[PDB]
């Protein structure tokens, strides 16, 4: 049951808007994903991402900047040494609190 | 409270709300008849309590979800008919119809 | 849920609570205890009865066990209310007039 | 933040947990009374260098568990010169949440 917490957002602010459906890019071959955009994205704090591939933790990279239409792409060559990731391993990204440094899943590839 | 907001984002991936309140006057313009939500969240049929200057005036049904979005509270449903004084504190409460919890949501001074 | 247990944690490090209700019973209920309640802020407490709304009453002080008790006489005219019905406990929040469902008798 | 605390009162009736940091050269952390809804592990960071993930020691009869510094800094104990930041990880999705931090 998760209203409970739905209206401490609201109380915290009134007008909120994100999208964080994940658009997974796609590199050549089609077999790699070299990408995730995020249509749009809160803004509140300068937020990092991390990502892991196959369980391996490609550690944490400076953010692409939010582009005026309020989107945000994390480019997966700067974690992956130049490379996508084949589609048949799991991705995960993690939204990194710069204040803090928690981590938050918000996008799982398989 | 980043760690909120986000566990919001793990379960709801697409979002948007405006809870701006809109305090609607009657004539005279002293009084407050009514607020409106410009986009109110529809994942539950919420309904809402009003306290006026510390008087609970109870629970009523929800005006409709508009097509914009929109949902009014009409305080003429709460107040026997009349607005509200402005010069009185007015509370607007979401209240969750599967537990009965109550939120503030607005607040007029 | 672990997010929002650990953001606890992380605003408060240490800390101890038990709401599971005693109902003070022999076939209407005349009182609730809790045996440790949250001390952050004085809370009351809003009762209702089988759907209606007994309101809200001064709170009882927590006792030095931790424990505080809700006494139904203050909420229903001084008469227990009876098993048949669903009572719900809510805490109210002083500082927003805010309520959480905290307990439930069937 | 009370909506949140009676949320967790919601969802779990009664519970007690102690993570006021007992530090003990640092050489390890532990924590009075952990939760102990799953099986967590914990991420160590020092001076702002990730020294990564470590598997649990056992939480112990008395409620507490012991996070070695031994074991994520190659067999050194950290100085107390810098700063050494503990993050649980939710075996679940692989969040991290900060409990507890020196200096």
């Amino acid at each position: 049951a998760d209203s409970a917490v739905l209206f401490y957002i609201v109380a915290s602010q009134k007008k909120l808007s994100f999208d964080y459906t994940p658009n997974w890019g796609r590199g050549s071959p089609n077999s790699y994903i070299d990408a995730l955009t995020f249509p749009r994205v809160l803004t509140n704090k300068p937020y990092k991402y991390r990502v892991v591939k196959a369980g391996q933790d490609l550690g944490v990279r400076d953010s692409y900047s939010v582009q005026s239409d309020g989107s945000q792409k994390v480019n997966f060559l700067e974690y992956n040494a130049g490379r996508g990731i084949a589609d048949t391993q799991t991705i995960q990204v993690y939204v990194v609190d710069p204040d803090n440094g928690n981590q938050y899943l918000v996008a799982q590839w398989k």
